[PDB]
């Protein structure tokens, strides 16, 4: 498996400002519409990580509302592991 990358974040006044996002039924939990210059972005989050851990504790058997509830719970900074995306495919 692709080496995950733990990317730490500060909270700022307007929170992290990324999406997370699940799917239909097949379960993951996604970054999405990672916002310009947010504290998302200066972590190095990219749209398309896949979230393994929030703060340590891996969250890939956790709902959509659990994973939410895990980075809320953080006062003012979460830890967020991840597994970027691929970028080379041969066709
Ligand atoms: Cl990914």
């Amino acid at each position: 498996g692709m080496l995950p990358r733990l990317c730490c974040l500060e909270k700022g006044p307007n929170g992290y400002g990324f999406h997370l996002h699940g799917e239909k039924g097949k379960l993951g939990q996604y970054i999405r519409l990672v916002e310009p210059g947010s504290p998302a972005e200066k972590a190095g989050l990219l749209a398309g990580d896949r979230l393994v851990e929030v703060n340590g504790e891996n969250v890939e058997k956790e709902t959509h509302q659990q994973v939410v509830s895990r980075i809320r719970a953080a006062l003012n900074a979460v830890r967020l592991l991840v597994v970027d995306p691929e970028t080379s495919t041969t066709l």
